[PDB]
């Protein structure tokens, strides 16, 4: 099997300061970033289809510099800028510190899997609730409390923050269900299983972000 | 208003008795009882308070008349003074045993559902760090590899059957490979948060199971 500048399964990764990433060959620097970035990894693969491949002959030559300009472009002096840094969010912060830092990308990673796991959870868990709620109650009465508690996020949903998705709807449900009804364990079970995630997917947050501040100092 | 025959209303607050108590309630209240702990009761006063519908002609009474003695039935089973023996009981799966003896006590009933929950989760949490895993794998090794790592794991375990008493599930493969995976690449954090993430689960839901377990001998004096 061939893997065009992918390292192997479960190989150890390697971090260097940003300084010395600029410093690569451009051969280094694309296998330096298919590690730690997965836009990078997914045109490293797509460039690695087409590598084996007139007028195709091109289209090699296309992906080439579309791999090149992503991988230049997460090192680019342009973006270390501490002026274009305190430009970035608190997310594409610790997401640009975590190339350069072993434990920066560990926690956002602890955090993006928290996320992950949270996402999975809260629905598993939801529709739980949801075939206890259709026997007890019946479904007119479900699609109604949910239909309400998602136009009362949607009303009082700040411009700035984050879109109502399933999860926001879902857990606050599982949430304010849990609160209604404290002698039901298993639905304050939920809640906990919730805020369990929650708190570890924050925790991970902070402290990658500190590790960020640390790398940067953005100020 | 919506009709719930002998369902309580949704998170209402769930009533404990000893089996001799129980023993002791109406037909209609050990229905309301067991279809608030037994699934299996719970879903057969589903199909009785459908069949009560249809009446509210003669000829479909009948078969009213067959679903009330099934649930009737499948209540007073659970309840029976010949299950309730510590022979029939010792007869009994640790699973069987602790799955008892929540219908009677809120501690071992809310401990068994954390052990149900956590299973259930880990299942879950299973697919979720498989696929991302598997995406890797295949990214970085081919899809023929993989494809031969779970097949010589799944063949291992299918060689070494007896002992997992559960059969040889899709997701208890999955479960392995993160696990041995992560063993083989001990510098890989990803493979070993999984494989951490796993552990975790399995631990809450034993942890929940001996505690369960713990209480159903307290009840029960096996």
């Amino acid at each position: 099997f061939d893997r065009g500048f992918l390292r192997p399964f479960g190989a150890k990764m390697k971090f260097l300061k940003p300084d010395q990433v600029q410093k690569l060959s451009t051969d280094d620097l694309i296998t330096y970033m298919a590690e730690k970035d997965k836009n990078v990894r997914d045109l490293a693969i797509k460039l690695r289809d087409a590598k084996q491949d007139p007028e195709i002959k091109q289209t090699y030559d296309k992906a080439y510099e579309k791999t090149k300009a992503a991988a230049e472009k997460l090192v680019s002096e342009e973006s270390l800028t501490r002026d274009a840094l305190l430009k970035l969010t608190e997310e594409q912060y610790v997401e640009k510190a975590a190339l350069f830092d072993k434990d920066v990308y560990r926690n956002n990673l602890k955090r993006q899997t928290y996320e992950k796991l949270l996402r999975s959870e809260t629905d598993v868990l939801y529709r739980e609730v949801a075939r206890i709620f259709i026997a007890r109650e019946g479904e007119p009465a479900l699609t109604a409390k949910i239909e309400r508690l998602a136009l009362t996020l949607e009303n009082n949903a700040d411009t700035r923050s984050k879109p109502i998705d399933y999860l926001a709807i879902a857990a606050d449900f599982l949430k304010n269900q849990a609160n209604l009804h404290a002698d039901d364990p298993e639905l304050n079970l939920y809640k906990a299983e919730i805020k369990a995630r929650e708190i570890e997917a924050n925790r991970a947050m902070k402290e990658a972000l500190k590790g960020a501040d640390k790398l940067f100092k953005r100020n």
